[PDB]
């Protein structure tokens, strides 16, 4: 059974981080993506200066982390066609401490490291999936434009914790919420 969850552009899960906030040197992310759109958030987390951002941002798979002190920004491009071509796209993130790694269908990887010397990424916020109440401001994101499109499996996932959140959007959580206008 996967989790599939339909996005038509103005709505977005957001799951409570307040009772247990994330405080991690190392993290996974994996979802699949599936859209005709250029722009879309996709997933999202922090506010300050720790934060980690999804997004397709002009039909490149956008990636923006921030441990503390400083961000980076990985793209990842096409080759043939688009990613933004209806069919499913898997994602993959890999973060040890500094270094960063993000995956498209196995095969399309951008690699680097979040400046200077922090390596922990703090968030009591929410984790966004799918969109959030005001997309244009969360901090490094590309993008205004909610998801439009549909995101299955989407996990995050440190040492200490797993959160399937795709499953908990379907299967319902007292900490995860569904918004649509
Ligand atoms: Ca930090």
């Amino acid at each position: 059974e996967e989790y599939i969850a339909t996005f038509k552009g103005s709505e977005y899960f957001c799951y409570d981080l307040s009772q247990n906030p994330i405080q991690s040197s190392s993290d996974e992310i994996t979802l699949s993506f599936k859209t005709l759109q250029r722009n879309g958030l996709m997933l999202h987390t922090g506010k300050s200066a720790d934060y980690v951002n999804l997004a397709l941002k002009n039909g490149a798979v956008s990636l923006v982390i921030n441990l503390g002190s400083g961000a980076f920004e990985a793209l990842v491009e096409p080759v043939n066609g688009k990613f933004n071509d209806n069919a499913w796209h898997d994602v993959k993130v890999t973060r040890n401490l500094r270094q960063v790694t993000i995956s498209v269908d196995g095969i399309l990887t951008t690699t680097g490291y979040t400046q200077e010397d922090y390596t922990m990424l703090g968030s009591d916020d929410f984790f966004y999936v799918g969109g959030s109440p005001s997309t244009a401001d969360l901090p490094g994101s590309p993008v205004s434009n909610n998801f439009m499109g549909c995101l299955k499996e989407v996990v995050y996932k440190n040492n200490d914790v797993r959160l399937e959140l795709s499953r908990l959007a379907k299967q319902g959580d007292p900490k995860m919420k569904i918004h649509g206008v």
